[PDB]
C-alpha cells in the first residue's frame, strides 16, 4: 500500500529541547507511481511555548499551514518586513529565497506547523541557509572569505567575527516574553478580506464550508479563491470528520491530493489500478500522510474527531465527484437508460438504492 | 524512420462484436527522440450502430475527434449533466476524472473517434475506472468493502451486490428508445463559430486558413477555441486531392501528432550530422510524428484526410520552402539571395515564382 | 568548482576567417546539479566586419544579446520581413522556427553576440536548418527527393541544383559595402526608454539602471518590463563593476542566473553547500561563464572593469537581497530582538556593523 507514509516515513532534521523540523521521505523514492509528486516536500515544525526558529531562507517555495498553537511570523522581503499573528487554520504562500523567522507567542501550548515545500534549483532539494550559527557549521555569511566580508560590510574581520559568525542555542532558541511583546507588536492577523490577500495569511475556515453537515466540514481555499496558490496552481483543505462518521466515496477530477492527519484517528480506503480493481486501506494516526492521484476514489472513517490538511496539485479545474449521498453524487446523473445498462439492478431498483443515503459529503459509518 | 506509426503499433485494449479501443505505442517507447511527447497518448474507438460505451472516467483529458459517424456523447460533472449531438469533423475537451459515455446513433454508419490522452498522475499513464465492469473485472466501487459500501449507500451489502456490482460488458447494444432518450437536448456543434467554452466545435465551421483546388487545411488553435489554451494544442484536417501534395513546410514551434483518416499517401520528412530525409507510404490508421522545424512534404495517391494533434500551438508559425502564400524563401532580402544561393537574386525569384499555387500544388 | 564555465567547455560548431558559433557544454553533463538547467544552452557568436551569418533557424527560442559590435539582423515570418540596426546591449527574442540572419555592418569592430537558446524538441538539442546552399553545408532542401523538388517548385530537378542547392564560403561569408548599404536600408533600431518592444529588439541601458552608484551599474530587463521574456519567465542584465570595486553579497530568491563575462577580469565567491556551507571561489576571464542556483549568495569582485551578461530563468516575482549596504540590506530588517538572538553581537552592535557599509549594491574593493 503506498499511498500510507506513516508518521515514521518523516526524518528528523533538526531537533533540539525546543522543537523539531521534519521532512517526510521523497514521494517518488517511496514508489516511482508517484514521480509527478518528485518536486513536493512536506515538513512538520513543532516548537514548545516562548522559542523562535531564527532567520532561515531556503531555495523553495513554502505553503506554511498552522496546525495548531499562536505564532509570529515575520518575512523578510530586501527593503521591508512584515509580521502577523497566525493562528490554527492560517495559511500563507513564502517564496523561495524568503527569509522568514516563527516564534511560538502563546505561554502554554505547542505550536505545529505543516510546510509544502515546492523546489526551485532541483527536483525535490530544499538547501536551507542559516543567518545564526551551528556546532555544524557557524552563519552561511562564514562562505565568504576575509576579504570580501571586509570590502562589503567596511569592517575589520576581527569585528565582523565577533559580531556576526563566531544544540539547545541553535535553530530553535528559547526567546523572553519581553521579547515575544516586542516581536508581535504592530502584528497583522488574517482576516474574512484577507481570504483574497496577496501577500497576508488567510484562514480556511475564514470562508463558509464547501461542505457542511451534523457528520463533517470540508473546507477548501482554492486559486480561484487566492492569489497566492494561482502560480503553484494548489488548493489547500481542512476536513473535519465527527466521531464514528465517513467522508463518502469521492474522487478529484484532475487534483493530487496529499492529505496529512493534523489529530484524530481514522481509516481510509483507495480504489486504484487490461488491469483490474484494487482495494488500499490503512489506518491513519496523527502526522499520518495519504497521497490521492487523480480519479482514484476515496472514503475515510474516523474513529475519534479526525482532522485533515490537504494540498491539492493541479487545483485549477478540479470537481470533486461524490459516489453516494444527494449533492454532488455524480451516479445520480447517469441517465435513466444508462443506469439500467451500466448496472445489474434495473433503472428503478438502481433510482432507489441512490435515495436511501439522504446525507450528503459526509454521513454516520 | 522512427517518424511513421503503422496501424501495426496500435494494441487493442477492448475488442467484442459492437467495438474495439485501441492505444498507440507510447511515443518514448519507439524513441527516446520523442521523450517531449511521454506524456501523449491515441486512442482510435470504433462502434457499430446502435452502440454505447458504457460510463467510464480516466485520470486523463481527451481531445476527442470523430474521423466518421453520428454519436451522442453525454458529460457529468457532480451535480449536473450535458450532451452532445457529434457529427464527423466534431471537436471536444473531455477533462481527466469527468463520467462520460459515448453512443452510436446512426442505423447505418460505424463510429470512429480519435483521442488525444494528456495523463495527469504519470508520464503516460492511462488508469481508467469503469462502473459496469467485464465480468472478470468488476465495477470499481467493488474496490470498497461491505463495511464502507453499507454506510456510504445506507443500505445492505445484498442489495449493492444485487444492484450496482454483479450480454457483453463495456461496449454494449442500445435500442431505438434509448437513443431518443439520450437524444433529448443533444447540444450541436455550431456552424459558423469555434470558440464555445464547452460545446463541440467542428473543425470545418470556420473557413480553412489554406485552399485551393488541389487541397484543403482546417486549423482550430488555442487563439480561437478556449477549451484547448491550458493544453496548448492546435486540431487541424489536411484534406489532400488523389494528385496533390501538401507543399514542403515546416511548423516554427508546434510538434504534430498526425493520423491517418482515409486515403493514401506517401510523406518525406527532412530530418538531421547533414541532414537525412525520412520517407514512408501512408494508409489509414497511420501515424506520423512532426518534430518543430522539422520540414514535410505530403503527396496524396488518393484523396486524403489528415487528422492533426499540435502539441505548443500557441504562436505556433506554419512557413511553405515553395509556392506564392507563406513562402519564407521569398522574404529573404535581394542581396542574401545572390549570397544564401549559388545563383543569382534574378533566378532565385525567377525560380521562386514557377509555382504560383500556393500551400497545395499538382503532385 | 560545478559552477565556473571557463571559454574552454565552449565548444566550437563553426569558424572560418569570417567568424565562429560556440556552443556551451550541457549544464546537466558538467554536474548534475544543474539538471533543472538541462533545456538552457548559450552560444557566443563572433564575426568580421563586412560579414553574415547566412539563412538558418533552430527548434529553439533564441534571446540575443549584442556583447559587441554593430549588425543588421533581419527577422522572417512567412509573409514579411523584419530587419533591425542592433548596437552594444540590444537584446531580442527569435522564436524557435523563424529564419534570420546577421550581417556585421561596421568598417571595424567585430560583432559579438551572446544567445541563450531554449530548444522545444528534445531537452537540450539544438537542431539548425540551413538554408544556405555553398561550396560544402549543402541546403536542408536537399533532404527532399527530385519528384517532390520539381512537384514543389514546378522547376526541372537540374534547375533546383544550379539555382538553390550545389571555408570562408560557407555559413559567415563576406558581403561588400553595397549589399549592407542595401540591408541597412527599412532598418530599424531600438528606443531610449525602449525595454517595452512586443517584438523589435530592446536595449538593457534604455531605462535606468536598477542600481547604480561610482562602483558600479546593474541594468536589469524583466517580464514585468518586457513582454519577448514574459512566457519564457527570463531577465536578461548587464552588470558594469568599475576597477577595485565589488557586487556586495547577494542573492536571488528564486532565479538561477546564467553570468558571462564579455570583457574584464575579477574574481566570484560562490556560497553553496557540500550538509554544511562551503565557498567556490573562481577567477572569471571573458567568455567564462558563471552558474548561480537561486538562493546561493554571490560577490563579484573586479580587478578591471567588469561587464557581466546574465539570464535569469524564472525571473517573475526575483527578489534580490543584499547581505551588506545600505539599500536591499535583507539582515537589517530582522526586528530589533532578533538581531541579539540570531548573532553574537547585541542588536545594537550588529546595527552599528550594518552602518559602516554606506554604499548600496556595488562598493570599493
Amino acid at each position: 500500500n503506498p499511498f500510507i507514509f506513516k508518521s515514521n516515513r518523516f526524518q528528523t532534521i533538526y531537533e533540539n529541547e525546543n522543537g523539531h523540523i521534519r521532512l517526510l521521505q521523497r514521494f517518488d523514492k517511496r514508489s516511482k507511481i508517484f514521480e509527478n509528486l518528485q518536486n513536493y516536500r512536506l515538513l512538520e515544525y513543532k516548537s514548545k511555548p516562548h522559542t523562535i526558529f531564527l532567520p532561515q531562507f531556503t531555495d523553495a517555495d513554502f505553503i506554511l499551514v498552522v496546525l495548531s498553537g499562536k505564532a509570529i511570523l515575520t518575512v523578510l522581503n530586501s527593503n521591508d518586513r512584515n509580521s502577523f499573528n497566525l493562528e490554527r487554520g492560517d495559511t500563507i504562500k513564502l517564496p523561495a529565497g524568503t527569509i522568514a523567522y516563527l516564534a511560538n507567542r502563546d505561554d502554554n501550548e505547542d505550536l505545529r506547523v505543516l510546510d509544502l515545500a515546492i523546489p526551485v534549483n532541483r527536483p525535490g532539494q530544499l538547501q536551507s541557509f542559516l543567518l545564526s550559527g551551528t556546532q555544524n557549521q557557524p552563519s552561511f555569511l562564514s562562505g565568504f572569505s576575509k576579504n570580501i566580508l571586509e570590502a562589503a560590510f567596511n569592517t575589520e574581520y576581527e569585528e565582523i567575527e565577533k559580531v556576526l559568525l563566531e544544540t539547545n542555542e541553535d535553530v530553535i532558541v528559547k526567546v523572553s516574553r519581553e521579547q515575544i511583546e516586542e516581536l508581535s507588536k504592530n502584528a497583522k492577523s488574517s482576516s474574512k478580506k484577507s481570504v483574497s490577500s496577496e501577500s497576508e495569511p488567510f484562514n480556511l475556515r475564514s470562508r463558509n464550508p464547501i461542505y457542511s453537515n451534523k457528520f463533517g466540514k470540508f473546507f477548501e481555499i482554492t486559486p480561484e479563491k487566492n492569489p497566492q496558490l494561482q502560480d503553484l496552481d494548489i488548493f489547500v483543505n481542512s476536513v473535519e470528520i465527527k466521531e464514528g462518521s465517513l467522508l463518502l466515496p469521492n474522487y478529484n477530477s484532475r487534483a493530487i491530493v496529499i492529505v496529512t492527519v493534523n489529530e484524530g484517528k481514522g481509516d481510509f480506503e483507495l480504489v486504484g489500478q487490461t488491469k483490474q480493481v484494487q482495494r488500499y486501506r490503512a489506518r491513519l494516526s496523527p502526522g499520518d500522510v495519504l497521497v490521492i492521484p487523480a480519479g482514484h476514489p476515496v472514503a475515510i472513517n474516523a474513529s475519534s474527531d479526525l482532522n485533515l490538511i490537504g494540498f491539492g496539485i493541479n487545483a485549477k479545474n478540479n470537481q470533486r465527484n461524490f459516489l453516494a449521498g444527494e449533492e454532488d453524487n455524480v451516479i445520480s446523473q447517469i441517465q435513466r437508460p444508462v443506469k439500467e445498462l451500466a448496472f445489474p439492478g434495473s433503472s428503478r431498483e438502481v433510482d432507489r438504492l441512490l435515495t436511501n443515503q439522504k446525507q450528503s459529503h459526509f454521513a454516520n459509518a
